[PDB]
């Protein structure tokens, strides 16, 4: 077809009430509108940064985008409180929006103590705001000790972006959202929070690796779900695991030299997250991240045809300074990409013709 790729700011820094603007997420609502969401920064810093959760929304399809709303409005002033850190994921069955982010008081997440009572502001809170009308008003909940089955677990967050609901297999219907934990010995591991009752109870499944960070999850062909990590050790790539199960466990962890990464956020989707079970559409997956390994630069999307066993296509979208990314695939088959440019936040729409392949006919 005629390739297609456009892209257009949708928060810049200094502008519309916020000095700095960073990490996005991205979603499609039931009705089919596009919902950006990312956090407004009044000091640029990450938790405990008195951060609020802001949205904005397109009912053109990703053309025009309305103001800028408070999701979660952030506390300047003593007694000081953030929300950062946003990741969408919409239950397709109920039409229901969830918008994962932390509650933030006194400390952020290296600094976070053990504990789950929402009043103690010494510990980093989980929230979950909920909304049953397309991502106009929420409902507010913070799911710390719904969340921390071992006492040990002192810090969380869920990486930002957007989760998953699994349309197959017996587990079909579970929502599922990535965290990253700091257990007892400090170590950074992986975990999923899920819910199979379309978010009414949220309970994490068992937490896996070492030198882990914020991670994605989807599902492949097959069912199996594969976690995609940002590796905090460091080892220049993305670092991976798969999941056989429900009720959460993943297998060994091992790094991904088709994925070179700077240690920074990524995000993958599947291409066609309506086809059947093993079908050949069903095995399409789209990845974005930085491949530079030394700095957050060279922004590429990656597409596999084999459920991310290879990574045949590639093409850059942004060849300076690229940081967080997110994808969601749109209802007229074209595919949203929120990003960080380094001055905010930027929406990009694309579709597979773009990515190329064969320089066809």
């Amino acid at each position: 077809g005629e390739p297609l790729y456009t892209e257009q700011d949708l928060a810049v820094n200094g502008r519309e009430g916020f000095p700095n603007y960073r990490i996005p997420a991205l979603t499609v609502t039931p009705d089919g509108d596009l919902l950006a969401s990312y956090d407004g920064r009044p000091t640029g810093i990450d938790a405990p940064g008195p951060n609020s959760i802001l949205q904005r929304r397109s009912t053109d399809g990703g053309r025009t985008w309305g103001e800028q709303q408070v999701v979660s409005a952030g506390q300047t002033t003593a007694p000081i409180k953030g929300f950062s850190d946003p990741s969408y994921l919409v239950d397709r069955e109920t039409g229901t929006i969830f918008n994962f982010h932390v509650y933030s008081q006194r400390q952020g997440f290296a600094g976070s103590r053990p504990g789950t009572d929402p009043a103690d502001p010494n510990v980093l809170h989980a929230n979950v705001a909920t909304s049953t009308d397309g991502g106009l008003t929420w409902s507010h909940r913070t799911i710390t000790a719904d969340i921390t089955p071992d006492p040990g677990w002192r810090s969380r967050f869920a990486a930002s972006g957007e989760g998953i609901q699994l349309r197959y297999g017996p587990h079909a219907g579970r929502l599922i959202q990535q965290y990253t934990i700091i257990n007892a010995a400090g170590a950074f591991q992986a975990v999923s929070v899920y819910s199979d009752d379309h978010g009414r109870t949220w309970r994490a499944g068992e937490a896996v690796g070492v030198g882990m960070d914020e991670n994605k999850t989807v599902e492949l062909s097959d069912g199996r779900v594969l976690l995609n990590s940002r590796d905090s050790a460091r080892s220049g790539y993305r670092k991976v695991a798969v999941s056989t199960d429900g009720g959460h466990s993943y297998g060994p962890v091992t790094i991904d030299r088709d994925l070179p990464d700077p240690t920074n956020n990524a995000s993958i989707i599947r291409a066609f997250p309506d086809a059947p079970a093993g079908s050949a559409r069903a095995k399409v997956l789209l990845f974005s991240n930085a491949a530079s390994q030394t700095s957050r630069s060279q922004g590429t999307i990656r597409m596999s045809c084999d459920d991310g066993q290879t990574w045949p296509v590639s093409k850059v979208f942004q060849p300076g300074s690229m940081s967080y990314s997110t994808l969601t695939a749109l209802p007229d088959g074209t595919y949203g990409l929120l990003y960080e440019p380094g001055t905010g936040i930027r929406y990009a729409n694309f579709n597979l013709a773009w990515l190329g392949g064969i320089c066809a006919p």
